[PDB]
């Protein structure tokens, strides 16, 4: 239950570590 592009948006507004890391492997 995740969305890479949505997390991208969240990573855009919030340059967060966990968000970034879970973005990279959102699709895993």
């Amino acid at each position: 239950a995740e969305d890479c592009e949505r997390i991208r948006k969240e990573l855009e507004k919030n340059p967060n570590d966990e968000i970034k890391k879970k973005l990279e492997k959102c699709q895993a």
